[PDB]
C-alpha cells in the first residue's frame, strides 16, 4: 500500500520490479549492479537510488561491515535530493537512514536527519515521536521532554509519548510523577510500549516510592517476556542456569575457594584495613543511584578478569591467595572488591547485570546488630569469617543500621552449570 514511484518511475517499472525480485531472491550484487546501472541510464530515478540503497544496507547486513553501510547512508541522503520523491519513499529513505545512522553510533547525524524529517512531515506523530528519541540518544532530555509534551498536547493518549515522558520526569528525579505516566503508556499497548525497559524504570520509580504494587509490574513484565521471572531480571543471560537466589558452598562445587577464603578470613581484613588506614582514597563511592543514603564505598583488585595492578599492592597477600582460583580471577563478568558500608545507609532493591556469575560475601567487619541483605524473599546477616553465596541477578537489597562500620569481602565466580568452552566464550560485563 505505499507509493514509491512518481510520474517518471511508473514507465519503467517492469526493470524496477526486475531488479527488486532479484534483491528478494538473495542474490544482491546484481540488484546492486542492476540499480546501481539504472541511475546513469535514468539519473532522476528515486526509486531506482533507494533501491541500491536497499542494496548495500542488505549488503551491509551480510557483509557485516560498517564501512559499506556507511555508503548505503548517503545514498538514503540521494534520494531525499531527487526532484520529484514519492511522499511515502522520501519518508521511508530517511527514516531508514536515521535508523542505520544510530546503529553506527552517529547519533546526532541522526538527530539532524529526524530534525529534517520533522520539518517535513510536520503532521505525523511517529516522526514527532522518533525526533525525541534522537534527543534523548544524545543526552539531551530538555528538548525531549519538549517534543513529548508537544506530542502530548496533540495526542494526550500516546502512549510511546507516555512512556517516554515517563522516563524523562524520572531522570529528573519526579519520581512519582513518573509512574502514572509510565503505567499509562505501557496499558497503552501502543507500538513501541512493550519494551523491557519501561517495565525497569516502572518498578524502580514505585520501590523507591514504596509503592508494593511495583512486583504485580516485574509479573507482567516476566510473562511478557522481559524478565526470567518476577525476581530475577538481569539483562544479559544464558538459558538453562540453575537459577535460585541463595546457595550453599557445597552446590556451587567452588567449595575450595569458599574454604580458602574463610580460612585465611583475618588476613583478608588486615590488608583491606590497612589500605583504609593508610590509604583510604583507593576506596571510591559505590553506585550512587543504588544509595537512597548512607556512606558506601568500594575497593576494586579484580575487575572483568583483570587484575588491578596498583590494588594488589595494596593487598598483596590477598591477591597472591586468589591467582589460585581462576573460577573468580577469571570471570570476565565478575569483580573482587572490599565493601566497606557505614551505618545509616540503604541500598535500593536492585539486580546485577547478568545470571552468568554467582557472588560470593566473606565477613570481614560485621557489627553484632544492624546489618541485613535481602536476596528474593529471603533475608540474612553476614558473620566474620563465614561465607554468603547468591545469585545477584535476584533482586537484593541492604541495610546498615548498626553503630559501627561493616566491611565484607565480594568475590564474583562462573555460574557453575557454565562449560568451559561458554567461560571462554562470553563478552566481559
Ligand atoms: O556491599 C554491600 O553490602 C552491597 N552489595 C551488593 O549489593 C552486591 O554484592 O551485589
Ligand atoms: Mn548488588
Amino acid at each position: 500500500k505505499p507509493k514509491l514511484l512518481n510520474k517518471f518511475d511508473k514507465t519503467i517499472k517492469a526493470e524496477l520490479d526486475a531488479a527488486e525480485k532479484l534483491r528478494k531472491r538473495g542474490k544482491i550484487e546484481e540488484a546492486v549492479n542492476a540499480f546501481k546501472e539504472l541511475v546513469r541510464k535514468y539519473p532522476q530515478s528515486p526509486r531506482a537510488r533507494y533501491g541500491k540503497a536497499q542494496c548495500e544496507d542488505d549488503l551491509a547486513e551480510k557483509r557485516r561491515s560498517n564501512e559499506v553501510l556507511r555508503g548505503a547512508i548517503e545514498t538514503y541522503q540521494e534520494v531525499a535530493s531527487l526532484p520529484d520523491v514519492p511522499a511515502d519513499l522520501l519518508k521511508l529513505s530517511l527514516k531508514r537512514r536515521s535508523d542505520r545512522q544510530q546503529f553506527l553510533g552517529h547519533m546526532r547525524g541522526s538527530l539532524l536527519t529526524l530534525q529534517r524529517l520533522v520539518q517535513l512531515f510536520p503532521n505525523d506523530t511517529s516522526l514527532k515521536n522518533d525526533l525525541g528519541v534522537g534527543y534523548l540518544l544524545i543526552g539531551d532530555n530538555d528538548n525531549a521532554k519538549k517534543v513529548y509534551e508537544e506530542v502530548l498536547s496533540v495526542t494526550p493518549n500516546d502512549g510511546f509519548a507516555k512512556v517516554h515522558y515517563g522516563f524523562i520526569l524520572k531522570a529528573q528525579n519526579k519520581i512519582a510523577e513518573s509512574i502514572p505516566y509510565l503505567k499509562e503508556g505501557i496499558e497503552s499497548g501502543d507500538p513501541g510500549t512493550d519494551d523491557g525497559r519501561f517495565y525497569f524504570h516502572l518498578g524502580d520509580a514505585m520501590q523507591r516510592v514504596g509503592n508494593k504494587e511495583a512486583y504485580k509490574w516485574y509479573e507482567l513484565g516476566h510473562k511478557r517476556g522481559h524478565f526470567a521471572s518476577v525476581w530475577q531480571r538481569s539483562l544479559y543471560n544464558v538459558n538453562g542456569l540453575k537459577a535460585q537466589p541463595w546457595w550453599t558452598p557445597k552446590e556451587t562445587g567452588y567449595t575450595e575457594l569458599v574454604k580458602s577464603l574463610e580460612r585465611n578470613w583475618k588476613l583478608i581484613r588486615d590488608e583491606g584495613l590497612a589500605v583504609m588506614d593508610k590509604a583510604k582514597g583507593l576506596f571510591l563511592p559505590e553506585d550512587e543511584n543504588l544509595r537512597e543514603k548512607g556512606d558506601w564505598s568500594q575497593f576494586t583488585l579484580w575487575q572483568q578478569g583483570r587484575r588491578n595492578e596498583n590494588a594488589c599492592k595494596g593487598a598483596p597477600k590477598t591477591c597472591t591467595l586468589l591467582e589460585k582460583f581462576p573460577e573468580t580471577t577469571g570471570c570476565r563478568r565478575g569483580q573482587i572488591k572490599y565493601s566497606i558500608m557505614h551505618p545509616g545507609t540503604h541500598v535500593w532493591p536492585h539486580t546485577g547485570p547478568t545470571n552468568c556469575r554467582l557472588r560470593m560475601h566473606l565477613g570481614l567487619v560485621i557489627p553484632k546488630e544492624g546489618c541485613k541483605i535481602r536476596c528474593a524473599n529471603e533475608t540474612k546477616t553476614w558473620e566474620e569469617g563465614k561465607v554468603l553465596i547468591f545469585d545477584d541477578s535476584f533482586e537484593h537489597e541492604v541495610w546498615q543500621d548498626a553503630s559501627s562500620f561493616r566491611l565484607i569481602f565480594i568475590v564474583d565466580v562462573w555460574h557453575p552449570e557454565l562449560t568451559p568452552q561458554q567461560r571462554r566464550s562470553l563478552p566481559a560485563i
